[PDB]
């Protein structure tokens, strides 16, 4: 049916463009619709939206579909929920939502919970909804991966086969690896929310954001050194990437 990709633009630079393009191109091959445009041409369409839409920061969405049996490529800015200063410090409220993504390894329009979770997010002032499958496992956010810190001080995240393997999740795994931080890839159950001390979400539209609460479970995530460290390392990674290309 239809796949999409979202890239964060900072100082007119699409962040981790090669990683996002590689995923989009590979998914297209699998769902059976090559993208018309080369890397060069796509990077040019984004520059033309950057120049034309005037602002230097925001989120660009690419869409590849087959509609009434013919091939479509769209590129457009979407509304950006940039977190301010204070929200980055205090961390965010999250809620649980029941759902499963069909074909979770591919960023399908049909697999997007954005529209489904919008009203519960707005009502609860939640920055993200964490999706809970038929067996009670917390898998991922609507637009993010989620990591948990146990009261055992170990990091857990849902195994890569059960979620979208986010570009951001991949960056965080590489940070943790480089820092000697173990990440266990294990199914985490809503039962485990009693046994965690922290959580953070990861994604193109959320960077690495510490979670202050999951429903009425309060967490200390914004004060945990290792979460602060992953946030700081990820920010350094963006700064380097933007630096090289400016």
């Amino acid at each position: 049916t239809a796949i999409y990709e979202v890239m964060q633009v900072r100082q007119g630079i699409p962040l981790f463009f090669e990683a996002h393009l590689e995923r989009f191109v590979m998914s297209a091959s699998l769902v059976g619709t090559r993208i018309p445009k080369k890397e060069a041409e796509i990077l040019h369409n984004i520059a033309d939206l950057v120049e034309k839409n005037k602002c230097d920061h925001g989120n660009v969405k690419l869409v590849s579909a087959l509609m009434n049996e013919k091939e479509i490529f769209l590129a457009y800015f979407i509304p950006a929920e940039f977190l301010d200063s204070k929200a980055r410090l205090e961390g965010v409220h999250t809620i649980l939502f029941s759902g499963e993504r069909i074909c979770p390894n591919i960023k399908t329009i049909k697999g997007s919970f954005r529209e489904q979770v919008k009203a519960v997010r707005e009502s609860s002032n939640a920055y993200e909804a964490l999706l809970v499958n038929e067996s009670g496992h917390i898998t991922e956010g609507s637009r993010s991966n989620v990591f948990f810190m146990g009261k055992d001080n170990k990091l857990y995240t849902s195994p890569a086969g059960s979620v979208l393997k986010g570009v951001t999740r991949t960056h965080v795994m590489q940070i943790c690896s480089r820092l000697g931080l173990e990440v266990l890839e294990k199914t985490v159950h809503t039962r485990n929310l009693a046994d965690i001390q922290g959580a953070f979400i990861t994604g193109t539209t959320v960077d690495v954001t510490p979670v202050r609460s999951i429903g009425n479970t309060q967490l200390d995530s914004p004060n945990i050194p290792l979460i602060r460290k992953i946030v700081a390392e990820y920010e350094k990674k963006i700064a380097g990437y933007v630096s090289k290309r400016l």
